[PDB]
């Protein structure tokens, strides 16, 4: 009567391109109320469009340098970015007003990420820290050494109480938000990205050698490898894909974005289309929707939908 969906392979299909930034695009994220995909340019912008239609809403202007990576609030009303000016900025997606600039790196600010209950900011930057911020206060709490060049990726865990960060110095680190400190280091390729798994227990890692790795953080186990993809250069984010059958999702640098059985670790899509590297992907939180962004020659995001 009741039983498991038959696998199948998900057949996402172009739907939407979406124009208007003047750079390369950098980022791309959905807001959690599953309402708006926002972007991020080398073009110092932020812009909003509608995620079912693709349709443009606004651009958010202020930053005086590019723009390396944006992310959401949990309520969906706030957005934070990090740009090679050295600074982060918290934006009020409605009004789109900056409401507040955190100041305290001394190089590009490549990654930031809220917590989950969303008092908390974390950035990674070209100067080799990770920074713990205040959002109320606009504050930096906590300048954590974290790395011996530049941070590629920071995380933090569904109840805020680890920070999950990579670099190009080859590690991975587990830190304790509260205190700061270290309580785990996985150990040389450069590491471009990483983030904890949905169960929590795993992160998922990207490395300049074409390779991602699902690792059991605690145990310093890598459970999966996925291949397939191109990725020797650039910082290239990777999802989990959580709405229908469970898959791996990354841009790549032969302009396609690949999706990979997360358990068996075959490739069951490539998403053709673009035409410059995938620098980024988002997964929809709720429907099998796919936003895709690529580097200068390309300029545009993608948005893809699978009927499962
Ligand atoms: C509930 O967790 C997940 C849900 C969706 C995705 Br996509 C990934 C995860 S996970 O955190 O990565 N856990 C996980 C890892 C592996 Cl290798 C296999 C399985 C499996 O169900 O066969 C699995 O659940």
């Amino acid at each position: 009567t009741q039983s498991k969906p038959t696998p199948v392979k998900p057949n996402y299909a172009l739907k939407f391109t979406l124009a208007g930034h003047t750079k390369a695009v950098s980022s791309v994220k959905f807001s959690p109320n599953g309402e708006w995909l926002a972007s991020s340019s080398a073009d110092k912008l932020i812009k909003i469009w509608g995620a079912y239609d693709g349709k443009f809403e606004k651009t958010i202007s202020g930053h005086k340098l590019g723009i390396s990576d944006v992310a959401w609030s949990s309520d969906s009303n706030l957005l934070v970015s990090a740009s090679d000016d050295k600074t982060l900025k918290i934006w009020d997606v409605s009004s789109g007003k900056c409401l507040k600039t955190l100041k305290g790196h001394s190089n590009y600010v490549f990654c930031c990420n809220f917590n989950p209950q969303s008092n908390l900011i974390v950035s990674g930057s070209f100067d080799e820290s990770v920074r713990i911020w205040d959002v109320k206060t606009g504050k930096c709490l906590k300048t954590l050494p974290a790395h011996s060049d530049p941070v590629s990726a920071v995380h933090f865990n569904r109840d805020g109480s680890l920070i999950v960060s990579s670099s190009y110095d080859g590690l991975c680190r587990i830190w304790d938000t509260a205190s700061g400190q270290c309580l785990k280091t996985l150990i040389n390729p450069p590491v471009s990205f990483v983030k904890f798994s949905p169960n929590g227990k795993y992160i998922l890692a990207a490395t300049l050698d074409n390779t991602l790795k699902l690792w059991d953080y605690s145990k310093g186990k890598c459970l999966k490898t996925y291949t397939g993809h191109k990725n020797e250069k650039y910082c290239i984010f990777a999802n989990f894909s959580v709405t229908g059958g469970k898959w791996i999702v990354s841009g790549s640098e032969d302009n396609l974005v690949y999706i990979w059985n997360l358990q068996t670790k075959e490739i069951v899509q490539k998403l053709q289309g673009h035409t410059d590297v995938v620098i980024s992907t988002a997964c929809h939180p709720t429907e099998n929707i796919i936003a895709s962004a690529a580097l200068e020659n390309d300029k545009t995001i993608k948005l893809w939908k699978s009927d499962c």
